[PDB]
C-alpha cells in the first residue's frame, strides 16, 4: 500500500505488456534500464500512480527511446526518441559483454596480434569496457565498446593474472564492426597464476580460527512491514532498490518522543566512477562509471547466510527486469540486521558515586555488487544516537597490465612482470535533505584560530565560523581538513529548545578528489568528482551527478549543468551531493585477490534534539 | 621469565623494600610514579635485569627524587634529587585531589564568594585541576592545583550541571595554603539537573532492544602465554601496562611462513592533552595532560563483563603501586578478545565461474580510564591482513561553565544558562618502529597530479612521490589531506620478492592539530601537538613527547629538544610520534552525558609481504 514499496514481479510484467502493446517492444528492442519512479511530493493526489521509467535500445540500429509508463492505469505516459550523439548512449547491456570477444575472434588484425604473442585465441578473454569520448570522430552517435585482453589458461583460471599489454581494440556493437585494433608493441604476458583457491598458492589453510557465534535468541529489534518499511530504535525508513543505484533509502526519520521527525528524504549513491592514471594509450581512455554506465544494482550478488551476512539477518529479494521486460528476482540481494557497536556512553562519577555504562548498536542495510574485476559492498548504518553513516567496501581482483621494464610512474608491480595501473574509486552520495521538513539550508563550518592579544591574552582561544550557501553558484565546495571543515544542514524555521535551528553535520573523510588534469575528458564527464560537496535546489529530473545517459556523453552533464541555474538554496527544498573516494596505488598485498579497503562519510545530529536522544536506553 | 611480563605484586613490594633499605622511602615519602623499564637494546647481557623507575615526592617539602632500582639485584641503580622549578613538578598525587576543596572550605575569600552566590559550602564540589605555567611567579617551585566549583544538590546529583562561573582558586597542596581566590563576578548557576539515571529525565526506558548474543563455543582463537604474551592469527606480541601510559604493546610481530617478522617494537599513547579555548580568565589556563600530569593508567576502570566487554573476554588485572609503594591490582582492567569484522575479500568471477568470499576479524586489546568528568577508552586492533590500528573513544560528562547572556564565540549552550567551553583532545602515539628489524627509514608520500601535454596527452595520468626524511631536522611533518599524504616506514635492507624495501604505511585521519596561538604557554608545553608527525632517533631516555615531568613545567624538554640533536634517521633505529585528536564544539546532544566520539590512525602493510597474507584463511 505504501507508494515506496519495492517493485513487484507483476508490475514489471505489466510494464512489458504496456510496452509490447504500444509497439515499443519488439524483436530488436532491449530494455537497457527500467525502474519505478518516486512519488512527486504532493500526496494530495491520493489514490496511487505507480510509474516506471524505461530506456529502450534497438539492436538493429534504430534510435533508442525513453518511456515512462503508468502501471496503475496501464498507459504509456511518454515516449521520446533519443539523439544519443546529443544526449549520450544508453547503459551497457549485459548481453553486450560477450560481443567484444566474439567479434574480435574473427578479426584478422586481432588474430595477427595474438599470433605474434603465440596466444591461442580460444584462451583470450576480452573485457567489454566503456569507451568514453575521445578524439575518434567516427564514434559519435555509435555505441562503441573497447576490449582489453587477458589470457585464461583453463576454465577455472584467473585471467587477470595474464594481461596482454600493448594491445587494444575498439568495437561498434550495433554494426558489429571492429573499428580499430591498436598494437603498440609486444609485452611479455605475466606467467604466474593468481588462483587464490589453488592450494599450491594458498598453502595449508589455517586451522586456528575458532567460531564466533552472533545470535539473537528473541529475534531482531527492527520490524519490517509493507515489505520494505523498517522501524528500529526510533528510526523509520523505506528500503528501495533501483537497478542503477542499488539500495536506496527513503523517508529517513526519527521519532523524537511524539513526533516522527524527518531527516533525509532520499539517500543514494548516485554515481561511482573508477578513473585510471596510466598514460599508456592502451589504457588512457579507461574510466568506468560502474553506476552510470554499467548499473550496479543489476549485478548485485545473492548474499549467502553466514558467509556474507552473519547473525540474525532479514533479507529483501528485489525484482528487476531482464533485457526483454521479464522480471528477475535477486534472491537475498539485500541484508538487514542490527549489530552491537561497543560503548555508547560511559561515566564513573566520583562525586555522585554513580557508575553508568550503555552499549551502542547500528542498523545495517547492505548489498554487494560485482562489476567485472571489482566487487563492492554498499553499507548504510543507523545508530542509536541519531548518526547516519555510509560505508563502501572495495574488494575483487585488481585490474592488471604488464609492468614496464625500467619501472613506471603510473603503475605498480604486483608479481614478476605484472602491473597494476593507478586509479581511483570515486562515489557521489545524493542526499535529498528534509531536516525537520523541506525548508533547509547548508552552512560551511570552519574552525577559527585566534591571535593572542587583547581579549585573548593567553592565546588559547579558538572558535568556529559558519557561512550559509545561498545560491547554487556558491554551493560547490572543497574540503579543508586543516581547518576541520564540515557542512551543516539545518531548518531555519525549526528551532530546538535553546532556540537554535535544528541541524545535522556532515563529516567527510577528506580523501583526495579527482586527480585528472582539469582539461581532460574525464574531468568534464565526471566534474562532480572534482569537488567534495555540491548543493542544488531539488528538481525531479536532476537525479544523477553525471546526467541520465553517461555512456559516451561528451561532458558537462549533471551537476555543472544543474548548478548553472543558480537557484536559491537558502531555506528551500535542497539536495546535497557528496563526492568521496579511494586513491589506489596497488600493493603486492592486493594480489592475487584484494583485501577490503573502505571509504565513506557520516552525518551527526547538531542541535537537532533538545538533549541526548539515548537517555532511555536500558542498562541491560 | 620473559623480560616483558607485567609487573607482579611481589616486584612492587620488593622495589618498596629496596627503596626503604636505601633510606629513600621514609614516612614523608610518596610514590608519584612507579613503572617497570623495558629491557635494554641488544640482550647481549646475561640473564634478566628487571629495573623499575620511581618518582618520589616528599610531603614535608623536601626536594623530590628520580630513582631507578634493579629489583633483580636488590640495588639502587641511580637516585637524583630534582629541582622542580627547572625540570618540572612530579605527577599529581591522587591524595592531593581532595586537598583543594578541603582547604577552600575554610578560606574566607572563598566563603565570601560562595555567600555572594548564596551557595552552601557543604554542597560546593571543587574540581582539582592541573595548574600549567602562567604569570604567577610565586608558583615556580611549588605544587599548585587550581579549583573550579560545581554545586551538588544531593549526594547522587551530577555537579557538572551546576558550574559556578566567575570564580577560581589556586592552592599550594604541599604547604596547604590558598594562594589566590579570583572572583570576576557572579553568574547564574544553571538550575536543571543532569541526572541521566533520573526517570524524570530519561523518561520510560525502551523495551524494544532484543538481545544480541556473541559467543565462542570453542573458546577464542588467541593464546595467552606467560601472563601477557598473545599469539593470534600469525600475530605475536606482549601486552604491557604502565601507570602513566596505560596499555603498551611490545614486540608486535607477524609470522610470515617460517619467520616471525618484527613490525613495531613498542606502541603506546605517550601523551594526551585537553586544551580549552575559552579566553575567560576563569578557564584560560585550563589544559589537562591526562597522561603526563595525571597518569591515565592509575585511573583505569575495572571492566564489567557484558557491559564493557561483550563476548568471550580474557582479562588482565595489572598491578600498580599505591602512594606508599604497596602493590594495588586493577581487577579486570584490560579486555582481550577477537571480533568478527565483516568481509575480508570477495570476488565472483564471470570467466572462471569461481565465487570467493572470506570474513575478516580483529584482535582487540582495550582499557577505559576516568579522569574527573571524562572517560576515555583506548583500543588497539590487529587485523588478519596485517593492519594495525588504534582508536580512542571519548565519553563522560562535558566540562561546563555558564553560558554568557549575549552568546559566545568560545562556548556553546547545552541547556538554559549552561555552557560548554570549546576544547580539543589531542593524543601522541609513540611508535618505536622495527619493520623487519631496527634499520628503518620514513618517507613522506604525496599523490602527484600531472599536467596534460607531452607524455600525458589525455590528461589522465597521476602519480606519487616519496621523500625520505634523513635527519631529525627534516622529520617534523604536517598533514596534507588534499594530496593524500601518508608516511611509509620501511627497512631499506629488507626487500620483498619484487626487490622493493618492505614497509608499512601510516594513514592519519588528518584532524586539526593544536589550535592555540604559537606564542601561548600551551603551544610551548604541548609543542608535539602542533605537528602531525615527528621522527626521532631512538634513545632510552626519550620516552614522552613532553618530557618526564609535565606538571607545571614550561617548554625546554620533550620532542623539540630531542629533534635538535639532528640525528641520522635514514636506515637507523627510529621512533615515530603521531599527533591526532578531536576538536570539540559541544552540542546539545552531548548533554547530560556524551555519546562516544572517536579518533585514531592505522598502519597497513606496503610491500611488506610477497603477496596477500590471508590466502590461507578458510571458509568462515
Ligand atoms: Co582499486
Ligand atoms: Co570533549
Amino acid at each position: 500500500a505504501s507508494p515506496f514499496r519495492l517493485a513487484s514481479a507483476g508490475e514489471i510484467s505489466e510494464v512489458q505488456g504496456i510496452l509490447r502493446t504500444a509497439g515499443l517492444l519488439g524483436p530488436e528492442k532491449r530494455i537497457a534500464y527500467l525502474g519505478v519512479l518516486d512519488p512527486a511530493r504532493g500526496a494530495g493526489s491520493e489514490a496511487e500512480d505507480r510509474r516506471f521509467r524505461v530506456f529502450i535500445h534497438d539492436v538493429s540500429g534504430a534510435r533508442p527511446q525513453e518511456v515512462t509508463v503508468s502501471v496503475t492505469n496501464g498507459t504509456v505516459i511518454s515516449a521520446v526518441e533519443l539523439d544519443t550523439a546529443a544526449t549520450g548512449e544508453l547503459p551497457v547491456l549485459e548481453e553486450e559483454f560477450e560481443v567484444v570477444e566474439q567479434l574480435l575472434a574473427t578479426d584478422e588484425r586481432w588474430l595477427k596480434a595474438l599470433a605474434a604473442r603465440n596466444l591461442d585465441v580460444s584462451k583470450v578473454r576480452v573485457a567489454p569496457l566503456s569507451a568514453g569520448v575521445f578524439e575518434y570522430a567516427e564514434e559519435r552517435g555509435r555505441r562503441i565498446l573497447r576490449g582489453l585482453a587477458f589470457v585464461q589458461d583453463f576454465p577455472e583460471d584467473s585471467a587477470w593474472a595474464h594481461p596482454v599489454d600493448g594491445l587494444v581494440a575498439y568495437v561498434d556493437v550495433v554494426s558489429k564492426e571492429v573499428t580499430r585494433v591498436i598494437d603498440t608493441g609486444v609485452f611479455p604476458v605475466p606467467a604466474e597464476h593468481g588462483n587464490y583457491t589453488d592450494p599450491e598458492l594458498t598453502g595449508p589453510l589455517r586451522t586456528t580460527q575458532k567460531p564466533i557465534s552472533i545470535t539473537q535468541p528473541e529475534g531482531p529489534s527492527f520490524t519490517v512491514t509493507g515489505g520494505n518499511h523498517i522501524e528500529w530504535e526510533k528510526w523509520s525508513l523505506d528500503v528501495g532498490f533501483d537497478v542503477r543505484e542499488g539500495v536506496v533509502l527513503h523517508n529517513i526519520a526519527f521519532r523524537d518522543g511524539d513526533r516522527l521527525r524527518p531527516i533525509i528524504n532520499r539517500a543514494s549513491i548516485a554515481e561511482m566512477v573508477v578513473p585510471y592514471g596510466d598514460p599508456s594509450p592502451i589504457r588512457s581512455w579507461q574510466n568506468y562509471f560502474d553506476t552510470g554506465e554499467y548499473l550496479v544494482g543489476q549485478y548485485a550478488n545473492s548474499l549467502e547466510l553466514g558467509c556474507d551476512c552473519l547473525g540474525d539477518i532479514t533479507y529483501l529479494s528485489p525484482v528487476i527486469s531482464d533485457a526483454f521486460g521479464n522480471p528477475r528476482e535477486i534472491r537475498n540481494g539485500i541484508c538487514m540486521h542490527e549489530e552491537d557497536w561497543g560503548i555508547l556512553a560511559k561515566h564513573s562519577d566520583l562525586w555522585s558515586g554513580i557508575n553508568y555504562t550503555r552499549r551502542n548498536r547500528r542498523m545495517v542495510i547492505s548489498f554487494f555488487t560485482t562489476i567485472g574485476n571489482y566487487d563492492y559492498g554498499f553499507y548504510w548504518y543507523l545508530y542509536l544516537d541519531g548518526t547516519i553513516e555510509f560505508e563502501a567496501k572495495a574488494t575483487g581482483v585488481v585490474f592488471t597490465s604488464a609492468f614496464p621494464e625500467g619501472g613506471s610512474d603510473n603503475i605498480s608491480q604486483l608479481a614478476p612482470g605484472l602491473g597494476a595501473p593507478f586509479h581511483q574509486h570515486i562515489f557521489s552520495a545524493r542526499l535529498d535533505m528534509a531536516i525537520d521538513g523541506f525548508t533547509n539550508r547548508v552552512e560551511e563550518e570552519d574552525v577559527v584560530r585566534q591571535t593572542m592579544g587583547p581579549g585573548n591574552e593567553r592565546g588559547n582561544a579558538f572558535s568556529r565560523k559558519r557561512t550559509v550557501l545561498t545560491r547554487e553558484s556558491e554551493a560547490v565546495r572543497e574540503a579543508d581538513a586543516r581547518t576541520g571543515r564540515t557542512w551543516i544542514i539545518s531548518n531555519p524555521e525549526s528551532k530546538n529548545r535553546l532556540n537554535e535551528p535544528v541541524g545535522y553535520k556532515l563529516h567527510a573523510h577528506n580523501q583526495p578528489t579527482l586527480l585528472a588534469d582539469p582539461g581532460s575528458s574525464i574531468a568534464r564527464r565526471a566534474a562532480f568528482a572534482t569537488k567534495d560537496l555540491w548543493v542544488t535546489r531539488y528538481a525531479d529530473d536532476e537525479r544523477y551527478p553525471t546526467g541520465d545517459f553517461v555512456n559516451q556523453h561528451s561532458g558537462g552533464a549533471g551537476l555543472p549543468s544543474y548548478i548553472a541555474q543558480d537557484r536559491d538554496i537558502d531555506g528551500q527544498d535542497i539536495v546535497v551531493w557528496h563526492t568521496f573516494g579511494l586513491t589506489h596505488f596497488p600493493r603486492v598485498e592486493d594480489w592475487p585477490i584484494m583485501p577490503v579497503d573502505t571509504v565513506g562519510f557520516k552525518l551527526r545530529p547538531e542541535g537537532f534534539f533538545d538533549r541526548s536522544p539515548v537517555l532511555d536506553v536500558p542498562a541491560n
